[PDB]
């Protein structure tokens, strides 16, 4: 409602400035007024005063109203950065895990950096180059219609034209240059990020000086691209100025052309050479911000090609909500592979009672996190279904879905920030009483409380500033905090030592009343209690049934128990 | 190097442009002498062509020059640009592990960013605007000072004085705001970030919409500052706007004064407007080049003051190398803690024998992944010290220290790259036959053969297109790649099913014969047949000795050992 306000007051200044650019003219009246009755007279001490006020406070009244147009349009321009922004996280947030598995993080921040402030300036300029200088090119051409005649304006019109087509074939020539730059720079970020985020193994291989080299050949490609980029912004222009040049040459040279002094002895050349003045300035500007939205809008076109071609995982149209009643999962013969060049699972197929206690497990790369993974619908099954209780989870929404389901993952990561957060990350909004019992259920409540800072002591960038058994009874407390009716714990206790282990699972078979857990466990040990053991090897269900049933059919269960009774 | 002779043809640019600037004046005498004699009626037409080419030509060759100055500077900005960024890189690898746990990716990839634009701008300005027109300032006030009076000169020069005082005062309120605004956008880009390497905890809590607002209330806030900063440049400029344009004022109201035609000669007024139009032009420029340099060098002093902040672990003057001869590690009289605020370690003290096969065992928390950090010399200890072959690593140089170390961490990272890479990432310049033996011995070997792209599959990020126990066995394949005389396996066999665990155990047997292997491991079925178990409670040392002596000795160890035998 205001922001209408806003860019009209902006349009406003605008006509303020092309009030200067009409004073600009001005001072050919005091030309006119010059040589006709000059000297030995008035007139000659009224070229001065009547200067000064219309330079001194011209010149000020035209820069005074271009910073005033910015400081009534930077809410304007700002709000729109940050709708942008916004919108983009909003949408950077829906996109599938695929993208955020294979992403780079260094190239992939270059291209959101670079979307934001390509329409921060694309905005502006749009808004206040395009119209102003639209708006004295025509007073231009009404003014020396009205005051030089035909000639020269369509000598100027077509000097214009090529121009144009001068600029728009130079930028086709260098659209080469500029993309590769700009690939050349987000591979340096991306290898350089990349390289960060390994700081630790880096240091374990003593590999400084190798990334070190890495990234300097990434970076000396990028200056030669970069080079080559502005060298070409320079012949371009070279090529504009002298366009310009050989232009005011031309409007200097043919007002002469009729008599020494013309229709007018003093003002006529002042009028021109002014207006060859104050029209440099819209061809730089023009010229640069012809380029400068080109450019913004390739790098819209690139980000917004990140940011929309990700379509992966969506909601059926009007799809209702998941009603748990009974928490059974069902695996009706899926087929998934992650990459169409690999199946990962072959009509996999199996029965998780409402209610019971199932444990998945299975030697190294089975695809048992594919299978809890399928089950968030994280990715969806190239062949069959997945149904929680009998409602098919391919026509549910996401939100409901995920909601009846949680997760200790195999590799949890936690927010940079105080403990408490984390574990009351859960639910939206959770009570302190719900973080102490998920924190007292999880083991880690006497280490918190031994805890100088205690809820508000830091884990660090992933929550790394924890040891591996603190991070993840800190994931089982959130996943206790949401309590839903679907618990997975995928290799949970695994960095924990068997005294602790063993409290988790008294705690796991405490909170397993009438609720349904899913536990994909290698340290079989603590899975032997279980309602029903699923054995995945390939892809494919090799054994199913009680600890004491597989152990006793001697087949791959046992053996893998057996090896544990090895040592 | 070569691009001094580049930047001296930058100042001959230079040069050359301030031949464009004498010749703006320099042609406006041929028209000074229209108006008294040359009524020959040959010289009235000699005055006018003369003008108009000196005038075509002065401009042309002008921007021509400069563009030149910029297409001969070009190549040295870019190297400049290119060293300062591996010079950051470079000190970036060499921070403490400190930094890099607690830091926040947004706001110093903001800070990075900062300091990188503002150089690049920076050295452009320093080198083609304070010197030209510093030359331009003296050659105007030396040829001037002899031909006007005291009165001008000083009243521009404390006209000059008065600006640079509201320049000063103005950028000093404005600090603030500027500083503030840094500070808000670099924490929004924190939050972004963080939120965004959580994606998947994110996803498993159903907090989209948690995190949208989050980054939208960071986002506002940088906006509301970047209004006020924006607003406060707006301020800036109209006030230098100001004193300029009334210093112009003064400029051509004084000289007018004398006589209607000129004051003291008979082009003063002509003359002096022309300087006065090109000095503005670049004094309109220095207006933005003082704050430009000012904060950019204040933007590199934050930086380079963020990087510089005294790094933790740094070798003694003179340090000679590890001669790792036996490899017998001694952790004598060891007190440390990460924070002054929790000690960890409460003087541990153990021997590590030269050629044996030590665990480490302990609960959660107890502090064994800090021995291995301690080891490595990420910290250093609060008292006591630790010897490598009665070594004080605390004297000797952290490189040779770390080369004579291997280590499969708790927490792996891989490179987002391909499998083969990271696998030879051990040694420097790994060959085909080492990676496959690697592969061989870490379980990985089929596995990689029946993936189809073989040792080229992508990983992604830190590994996560891998399992758990794929990135496990390929970091394995790592630290057997290195190959150092003392190998270190923190919980290495977590994410593994137990006979790949017997797989990666033979491995770790059939090496490290008379090599030093310090496991620390939860699994204490793996670490049975160990030459010593150590014992950690509460970051000391509880007790020590074999598997059957400690189990005898009914404490810690055997009671964690009973507690796998539950049922
Ligand atoms: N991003 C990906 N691209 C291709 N394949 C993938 C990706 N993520 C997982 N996989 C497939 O998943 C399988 C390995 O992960 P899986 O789901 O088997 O984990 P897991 O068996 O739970 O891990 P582990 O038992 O090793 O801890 C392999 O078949 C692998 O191809
Ligand atoms: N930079 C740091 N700042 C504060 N505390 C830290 C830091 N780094 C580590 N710690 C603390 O050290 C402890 C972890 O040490 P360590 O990882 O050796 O435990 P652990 O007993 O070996 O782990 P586990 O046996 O559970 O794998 C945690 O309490 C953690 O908070």
């Amino acid at each position: 409602a205001v922001l209408r306000r806003r860019v009209v007051g902006a349009i406003l200044m605008v006509l303020l400035g092309k009030a200067t650019t009409l004073a600009l003219p001005f001072a050919y009246k005091k030309a006119v007024d010059a040589m006709t009755l000059g000297g030995g007279a008035q007139p000659a001490l009224t070229v001065a005063l009547a200067f000064v006020l219309a330079y001194a406070l011209g010149r000020f009244s035209g820069v005074l109203f271009d910073n005033l147009r910015n400081i009534v349009f930077e809410r304007v321009g700002q709000d729109a950065t940050r709708h942008l922004a916004e919108n983009v996280f909003a949408r950077l947030h829906k996109l599938s895990l695929r993208f955020h598995l294979a992403r780079r993080t260094g190239e992939v921040t270059k291209v959101i950096e670079r979307g934001t402030k390509s329409i921060d300036t694309m905005l502006y300029f749009l808004l206040f180059n395009i119209a102003p200088t639209v708006i004295e090119l025509t007073a231009v051409i009404v003014i020396f219609w009205l005051n030089f005649g035909l000639g020269l304006v369509t000598a100027t019109i077509l000097a214009v034209i090529a121009y144009v087509w001068t600029t728009r074939t130079i930028t086709e020539w260098r659209t080469h240059l500029r993309e590769k730059m700009n690939r050349l720079d987000g591979q340096a970020l991306a290898r350089a990020v990349d390289s960060l985020l390994n700081y630790e193994t880096v240091k374990y291989f003593g590999a400084e000086s190798r990334e070190e080299a890495r990234y300097a050949s990434a970076a000396r490609a990028y200056a030669d691209a970069a080079v080559k980029s502005e060298n070409s912004l320079g012949l371009l222009n070279i090529a504009q100025a002298l366009i310009v040049n050989l232009l005011m040459a031309g409007a200097m040279a043919w007002t002469v052309y009729g008599w020494s002094q013309g229709k007018l002895t003093v003002g006529d050349l002042v009028f021109v050479n002014t207006y060859l003045t104050q029209l440099f300035r819209p061809l730089d500007m023009l010229g640069m911000v012809y380029r400068t939205i080109r450019q913004g809008l390739i790098d819209m076109a690139e980000m917004f090609r990140l940011i929309d071609t990700h379509i992966e995982v969506a909601d059926v149209p009007n799809a209702p909500a998941l009603v748990v009643n009974r928490p059974s999962v069902t695996f009706d013969n899926v087929v998934f592979g992650y990459d169409r060049d690999r199946e990962i699972l072959h009509g996999l197929s199996f029965e998780v009672a409402a209610g019971s206690r199932v444990a998945i497990v299975g030697p190294s790369g089975a695809g048992k996190s594919t299978i809890a993974r399928l089950l968030f619908r994280f990715y969806d099954p190239w062949e069959g279904r997945i149904l929680i209780d009998g409602q098919d989870i391919a026509h549910v929404t996401q939100t409901s879905l995920r909601a009846a389901l949680g997760i200790v993952p195999q590799d949890s990561v936690l927010f940079n920030d105080t403990i408490g957060y984390n574990i009351a990350y859960g639910r939206d909004g959770a009570s302190r009483a719900e973080v102490d019992a998920a924190a007292k259920g999880a083991a880690i409540a006497d280490f918190i409380a031994r805890l100088p800072q205690g809820y508000d002591t830091e884990v660090g960038e992933r929550g790394l500033k924890l040891s591996g058994g603190e991070k993840q009874r800190v994931a089982i407390a959130r996943t206790l905090v949401k309590n839903p009716p679907i618990l997975l714990f995928d290799q949970a206790t695994s960095a924990l030592d068997t005294r602790t282990e063993q409290d988790i699972l008294s705690t796991m078979r405490a909170v397993a009343s009438h609720r349904t857990t899913i536990s994909i466990a290698h340290r079989l040990s603590t899975i032997a209690d279980s309602d029903t053991i699923l054995v995945l090897d390939q892809g494919r269900l090799a054994e199913q049934g009680s600890h004491l049933d597989l152990l006793r059919r001697d087949g791959l269960y046992a053996e893998m128990w057996a090896r544990q009774a090895a040592e």
